[PDB]
């Protein structure tokens, strides 16, 4: 489970906003882009594969499981591909509520920036650093200390 | 420490590649723009600390030191920015030899994308996974893990 991410796409805007939720920790990383496609998908886990140890990834819907240009990104970073069945039906609930609460924070500071990226930069940023205690973000990191050490 | 990132622009097929190297572990993230502006730095720098705790940045140069966008953001995400200037010469020669190293890297892995986004990527991939022993990304964690305790 150090290894372990889950897709998630939802839409603000007219717009989709595509999140990795590494599910140990909460942590995120998001990105806006006009519309899930395989290739945008494909690229945003290239990215996060570089940045973090990512091993398994549940994907977020059947056309991207079956995207061989997700596949491809997939095989090149040494990531297994998996489908996001709730088989454990929290699951739907989680990633639910998780939305719920980004879109609230992109509400919340929607006004500061012209552009919604921002926003959910900023949101990405604020949901990272809350406490709740500790924060995803120093959740992830002593997941992943403890699983090198 | 743990907490300082030095930001590092160099040129590749007309583009810009805009690099945050974390100076203790050499740990890495990049991205493709068409040009430096404090714009785009400034977004740069939002994503940065949404996902790693980013302290204390030194800035690559004068424009983007001085650029309110910039300082902005820096406000924003609670970043000491500072100036950049190597007060010991050894860090412009660490920063051109590893612009030097993923430059070369990239070459390595251009042939398996079509945008030179795509490769920057794969690069920004293969620095943080290289062991030296531990890779980059090891240890990374290991210093903010230590430094959350
Ligand atoms: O062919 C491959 C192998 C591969 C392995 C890993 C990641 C991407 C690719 C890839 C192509 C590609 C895919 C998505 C993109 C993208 C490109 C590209 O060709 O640059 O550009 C932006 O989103
Ligand atoms: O260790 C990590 C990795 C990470 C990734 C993303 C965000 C925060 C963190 C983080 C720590 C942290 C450090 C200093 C702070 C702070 C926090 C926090 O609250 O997350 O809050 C104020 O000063
Ligand atoms: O005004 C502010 C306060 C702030 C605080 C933190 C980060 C950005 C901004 C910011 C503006 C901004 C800046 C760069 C951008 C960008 C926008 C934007 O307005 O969306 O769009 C992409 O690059
Ligand atoms: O702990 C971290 C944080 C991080 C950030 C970016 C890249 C790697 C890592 C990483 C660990 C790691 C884990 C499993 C591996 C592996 C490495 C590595 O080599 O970086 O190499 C092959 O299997």
């Amino acid at each position: 489970s150090p290894g372990i991410w889950q897709l998630d796409c939802t839409h603000l805007e007219g717009k989709v906003i595509l999140v990795a939720v590494h599910v140990a920790s909460g942590y995120i990383e998001a990105e806006v882009i006009p519309a899930e496609t395989g290739q945008e998908t494909a690229y945003f886990l290239l990215k996060l594969a570089g940045r973090w140890p990512v091993k398994t990834v549940h994907t977020d819907n059947g056309s991207n499981f079956t995207s061989t240009t997700v596949k491809a990104a997939c095989w090149w970073a040494g990531i297994k591909q998996e489908d996001g069945i709730p088989y454990n039906p929290q699951s739907q609930g989680v990633i639910e509520s998780m939305n719920k609460e980004l879109k609230k924070i992109i509400g919340q500071v929607r006004d500061q920036a012209e552009h919604l990226k921002t926003a959910v930069q900023m949101a990405v940023f604020i949901h990272n650093h809350k406490r709740k205690g500790y924060s995803a973000g120093e959740r992830i990191v002593d997941i992943i200390a403890t699983d090198i050490q």
